[PDB]
């Protein structure tokens, strides 16, 4: 059908901002501590303490399936990045503040990707 090719443009579309709502959000992660998932390999306890894991790797696969079906999707899969790191990691640690860090900066983004997603429907 027509409408679903018009919804298919919507989250094509939808997947245009979020890749660089994604790019963005990566930038503030100058030191690479969330490109990847923690190997298990060297946390091999990790699942033990952290029931979701996600990486920017991660989410960066599920958009280019177009996984993501609107904006809160893909802040709760940000959200998960940031709020493993701040569990798994105590508060004096490098990768604790680079969490922290993340979601301060990311904030703007995201307020302003809210609007747009919005804005444009
Ligand atoms: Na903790």
């Amino acid at each position: 059908s027509m409408e679903q090719v018009a919804m298919e443009l919507r989250l094509t579309e939808l997947t245009r901002l979020l890749r660089s709502v994604l790019d963005q959000l990566q930038d503030k992660d100058p030191a690479r501590i969330f490109a990847q998932p923690v190997s298990l390999k060297e946390v091999p306890d990790y699942l033990d303490h952290i029931k979701h894991p996600m990486d920017f790797a991660t989410m960066r696969k599920r958009l280019e399936a177009q996984g993501y079906k609107n904006l809160h999707e893909f802040e709760e899969d940000f959200d998960l990045i940031i709020d493993n790191c701040m569990k798994y990691n105590a508060r004096d640690t490098v990768f604790y503040r680079a969490a922290v860090r993340l979601r301060d900066q990311g904030g703007v983004v995201l307020r302003q990707a809210r609007r747009e997603v919005d804005s444009i429907g």
